[PDB]
């Protein structure tokens, strides 16, 4: 219940295809902190699922290579709300996407809500987006972020952001 | 360029006594991204000299520990630009202070400045200042920073702030 601002009516069809991960935020800085660091993950493909599950391609940096790994979030009564188990976290936030340009998510463990919250802001085109930074920056002053990174363009278009 | 504001009308006798560093930023991720970093430092004490310059005291991870680093920042002509020549920067820029409250300084080397910015919030004591970190980010807004890290009142009393 620390983030409270979820998006109502988010239609997870027009959330389909590439996204780009321009910026990320998290409250603990260890688990963002280093190149390798567990919630460092660089969202590449959100595809909804038949079921009405959203499936989740994302990039790690794991033992000095880009690694390819996929994340089923599944569907709940809140629409912009879904339950995933990776990561150590169960609980995949959508705060605002106007699927054209930006999306804001969140992810959470339940279970220790205050240590595990990380954000991004994911874009559609890669480049970076000041109306979709500032918005990031606008929902993460709620939040207990104690990390922030961003990425350049150059950045958004290499493996792992390189 | 870069850094503009620089402050007007300083004061350097007024910034001594004991700091803690509430908050960080630098233009390079790598610059700060892990406690060993070369720009990862924590200022404790603001000792300003009879000859008009400014020496810190801070702590830097260095070998396994959490050393003590000592900085004298020769004056200059202009009363908010220091000289320097540690952890490979040149420069430091005092950007705004209050004196009893918040102090915002950045470092630079000023053959590469983009390659080697890193700003900090001090703050006099260990408690968390929201209008100083407000008048940080501000102050960041026109500079390109890619990482930004902050502190909460446990981890600004620690070696090495964990």
């Amino acid at each position: 219940l620390i983030v409270t601002q979820t998006m109502k009516g988010l239609d997870i069809q027009k959330v389909a295809g590439t996204w780009y991960s321009l910026a990320m935020a998290a409250s603990d800085i260890s688990l963002l902190d280093a190149q390798s660091a567990p919630l460092r993950v660089y969202v590449e493909e959100l595809k909804p699922t038949p079921e009405g599950d959203l499936e989740i391609l994302l990039q790690k940096w794991e033992n000095d290579e880009c690694a390819q790994k996929k994340i089923i979030a599944e569907k709940t009564k809140i629409p912009a709300v879904f339950k995933i188990d990776a990561l150590n976290e169960n609980k995949v936030l959508v705060l605002d996407t106007d699927y054209k340009k930006y999306l804001l998510f969140c992810m959470e463990n339940s279970a220790e809500p205050e240590q595990s919250l990380v954000c991004q802001c994911l874009v559609r085109t890669p480049e970076v987006d000041d109306e979709a930074l500032e918005k990031f920056d606008k929902a993460l002053k709620a939040l207990p972020m104690h990390i922030r990174l961003s990425f350049n363009p150059t950045q958004l278009e290499e493996q792992c952001h390189i």
